[PDB]
């Protein structure tokens, strides 16, 4: 079974806490209900893709630890090859520690840890794989310098890359656009990144406009319920695409949801219009903001309308 | 071996997160550590006194989960007797999520969990053993009515109630303080109970007096570095009993120290005076605030001075 998808990013525990109040500081306050989830943008893109029905590989480390062992069998029953999938003693699992109350306030404290320590030497053993994928996807939860490295990697055989700069950072490294086939990011992010405020579709084109030019192929500003903006070095005009009107149940997740199906649609349907592959990826990403939570919102290809997966 | 010191209460796995800033609302922010510990005002007690040397058990409930099995082995770990600490799979483990900044200042929330659903079933089933304790101490971080149940069974057996209202709620059922035998509280959960200010030994003393008027029969009030204020029944004149001034490192878990102090004093030294005993647990949390952490900060009977020992008063 070889990988079409490689995602060479993050796994991250979703420690999450729901309270009536926020606390501020020297506060201790009684919450409601915690929960577990599982998280990283990487894993939450690489499930995504799987589901649809991609042979997928995530490059990743987590701890030698509960939560590690625990990420590691979720991988497992998504389907996803874990033969570089790394464990280490030097840190705990990655996690994400959220405190959201009933209106959707919170407080978020992010801890990479033991994603911090995949490093180039844990990348030049995949090589082969790489090698032999349809498409990479990155983020920017890991160290830079390896994801640099996989995005190299992937340009030097050929493998199409998919770049998401979440989260976003204002002075981020240049070759991050220059090595990019398609980078993808949120009104926010393209914000921080350019410096420009979006509050519209047009917004958003100019924000696109400025990543073209720092050297990407093609650019997706996501809109959350206003769909996304695309536009490319060989078509530079930029183009909405809208999506249709869903009551969202929790909006957790639809990023990374989106971000996998483009890369399933990249991978497995390359002839298909960029524009037809974000009407779908929309359409999914639009499925998952009708259930709870962030992996177990995401759909399967068996749950989905057919069409999406017509020629 | 029969368990004289009976910990009817809470377990919390602690979620630590370690930044350079704590954050507000709407904010997402890096830290640089993450760790597990583990907590709860009970745990936490009964932790101390067992390593006083009491025989001790703990019932409680945690979850069918990861943090509810780690939980058990942490009490095996520290030879507390775990026949009565409960497993549901309806609740997560309770948690406390903690957000630590470099200067030791905290955010933290707390989800109760599997301990609000320690029941009435699962006290039937240790009643014998609440029974034939010396102590039996309780909180407030498992349901108010469970930690009541307790109350009501230990003094059907003549067994002393030890009941730390932490956290504090300002409506506590009467009957809470008349099945107090020994009823032990922070400035802050004084000045909830009684709507005092609670600053200092002379106002400490003030809300004692509330405190014992409502039935308790031994009111003890911890000021932190300035020791504690007693007064009982018998003996209603506030007594302030200090403690030598020590280097603090880190002041987390110093109550649940000197609970766990007083237990194991009112178990097997049920002779001393309460001053006597009140000298002893001031200087036993006071070592525990001389290390980093919360259990593992709490001292080992081998590691004490031999004079906290002594089965007759001291000078
Ligand atoms: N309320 C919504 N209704 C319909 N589709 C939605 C809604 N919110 C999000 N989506 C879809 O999800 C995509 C991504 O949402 P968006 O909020 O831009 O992602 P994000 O902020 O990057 N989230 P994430 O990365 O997982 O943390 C959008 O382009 C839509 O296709
Ligand atoms: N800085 C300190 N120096 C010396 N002894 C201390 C210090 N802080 C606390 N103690 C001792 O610890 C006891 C209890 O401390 P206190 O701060 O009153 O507890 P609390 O606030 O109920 N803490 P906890 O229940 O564990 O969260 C005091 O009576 C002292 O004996
Ligand atoms: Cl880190
Ligand atoms: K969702
Ligand atoms: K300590
Ligand atoms: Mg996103
Ligand atoms: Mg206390």
């Amino acid at each position: 079974e070889v990988a079409a998808v490689v995602v060479v990013g993050s796994c991250m525990t979703d420690l999450v806490s729901l309270t009536s109040r926020l606390p501020k500081t020297g506060e201790t306050i009684h919450g409601h209900k915690f929960f577990i989830g599982f998280g990283g943008k990487g894993a939450n893109q690489c499930v995504q893709a799987a589901r649809l029905g991609a042979m997928t590989s995530m490059v990743c480390k987590v701890g030698k630890d509960s939560f590690g062992n625990d990420y590691i069998e979720n991988l497992k029953q998504n389907d996803i090859s874990t033969e570089f999938t790394y464990q280490t003693k030097d840190a705990a699992t990655g996690t994400a520690s959220i405190i959201v109350n009933n209106e959707g306030q919170n407080i978020i404290v992010i801890v990479a840890g033991a994603n911090l320590l995949l490093n180039t030497e844990d990348l030049r053993a995949a090589a082969n794989v790489i090698s032999r994928a349809k498409v990479m996807v990155c983020q920017l939860e890991i160290t830079p310098a390896t994801s640099l490295e996989a995005l190299t990697m992937a340009r030097r055989s050929g493998v199409k890359t998919l770049f998401n700069p979440a989260p976003a950072i204002a002075d981020l490294d240049p070759q991050f656009y220059t090595l990019s086939d398609v980078f993808c990011c949120n009104e926010s992010e393209a914000e921080i990144l350019t410096g420009l405020t979006v509050g519209s579709a047009a917004d958003a084109g100019e924000a696109a406009l400025v990543l073209l030019k720092r050297g990407c192929q093609v650019v997706i500003i996501t809109l959350g319920a206003e769909g996304c903006v695309v536009l490319s070095q060989t078509e530079p005009e930029p183009k909405h695409i809208p999506t249709e009107k869903v009551k969202a149940v929790d909006t957790t997740g639809a990023g990374d949801s989106f971000v996998g199906a483009l890369a399933f649609y990249l991978a497995y349907y390359p002839n298909l219009s960029l524009e037809d592959m974000l009407n779908r990826s929309n359409f999914i990403a639009a499925v998952s903001v009708q259930a709870a939570g962030t992996q177990s919102s995401y759909p399967y290809k068996k749950d989905l309308p057919l069409t999406l997966f017509l020629e």
